[PDB]
C-alpha cells in the first residue's frame, strides 16, 4: 500500500518554530533560482510569450493570505517528519539580469554523509508513495482506473525519482549548508 503521512499531528515545536524563516528564505532563493535563470523578469504585464513571469512573487512584502505558494512546499517537509517522531539533534553550525538576485548558496553543493543517507532515503521513499496515493486520491472518485507506477521500487524511472529525491534532502541539504548534522539513533 502507498503509505501517505500526514502534517496536522502535532503543532510546531519551538526549536523548530523558528527554524522555519531560514528555511523559507533557502526556499525562496530555490524557487526562484529554476524560473529566473532563462531570461524571465517579474513585471506587470503577463502573457506566455512576453518574457515576464507575474507569479515570481518576493518574499519581502508578503502578508498572510499569498503566503502558500512557499510554505506548501514546506509543510510537506517539516510536518511530515513529525509524522514519526523525529527530533532535530543540533551541533556546531559552519558554512545577469534585472531584480532579484539573492547571494544564497546553491544545492549543487551539499553531498551528505552515512547519517543522512541513511536518513534521506527513508524520505525519498517516503515522498514517492505519497504523490501515487495522492493521484489515487485524485483519481477514485472520477471513475478511477489503473496506474502504472504504483510498482515496487526497482521499477521505477529516473526523472520522477530526481525531481522527488532532492525535495526530500532540501532539508538535508539546507541543514548541511547550516552544518547541524542529524544522527540516526
Amino acid at each position: 500500500n502507498p503509505q501517505p503521512v500526514d502534517t496536522s499531528n502535532i503543532t510546531i515545536p519551538e526549536k523548530l518554530e523558528y527554524f522555519i524563516n531560514k528555511y523559507a528564505e533557502h526556499s525562496h532563493d530555490k524557487w526562484s533560482m529554476d524560473k529566473l535563470a532563462n531570461g524571465w523578469i517579474y513585471g506587470e504585464i503577463y502573457s506566455d510569450s512576453s518574457k515576464v513571469q507575474p507569479l515570481m512573487k518576493p518574499y519581502k512584502l508578503l502578508s498572510e493570505k499569498e503566503k502558500e505558494i512557499y510554505r506548501w512546499p514546506i509543510k510537506e517537509s517539516l510536518k511530515t517528519m513529525l509524522a514519526w517522531g523525529w527530533r532535530i539533534e543540533r551541533t556546531r553550525e559552519g558554512d545577469a539580469a534585472h531584480g532579484y538576485s539573492p547571494r544564497a548558496i546553491d544545492m549543487s553543493n551539499v553531498t551528505l554523509s552515512r547519517d543522512l543517507h541513511a536518513m534521506a532515503e527513508m524520505m525519498a521513499e517516503n515522498y514517492h508513495n505519497i504523490w501515487a496515493k495522492k493521484k489515487k486520491l485524485e483519481l477514485e472518485s472520477k471513475g478511477g482506473g489503473n496506474h502504472p507506477l504504483l510498482v515496487p521500487y526497482d521499477t521505477l524511472t529516473a526523472k520522477e525519482k530526481a525531481k522527488d529525491r532532492e525535495k526530500a534532502q532540501d532539508i538535508l541539504k539546507f541543514l548541511q549548508i547550516n552544518g547541524y548534522a542529524v544522527s540516526r539513533g
